[PDB]
RNA sequence: UAUGUGAUGGAACCUCUCCGGAUAAUUCUAUCUCUUCUG
């Protein structure tokens, strides 16, 4: 169903710092991911 | 690399003490996936 894809334009905002739980939460769920995509048996040519 | 009228060093066991032990049913159902355009 993809039909238009979204590009992000930069903006005039101040950095913000990133909790370290971030990063750890990021791991989780990339590892959830491919776990899921291995045992959904997904075509990983079309992989999203 | 000695010094000479005098060397049991073959003249001495790395010996003694200590459970690779403890815990675990080869078992089994809820989704997965994010951008759609005024409707």
């Amino acid at each position: 169903t993809k039909r238009c894809e979204r590009v992000f334009v930069e903006i005039g905002a101040k950095p913000i710092p990133i909790q370290p739980s971030a990063r750890e939460k990021f791991k989780i769920l990339t590892q959830e991911y491919q776990k899921n995509a291995k045992q959904q048996k997904t075509p990983e040519a079309f992989q999203t």
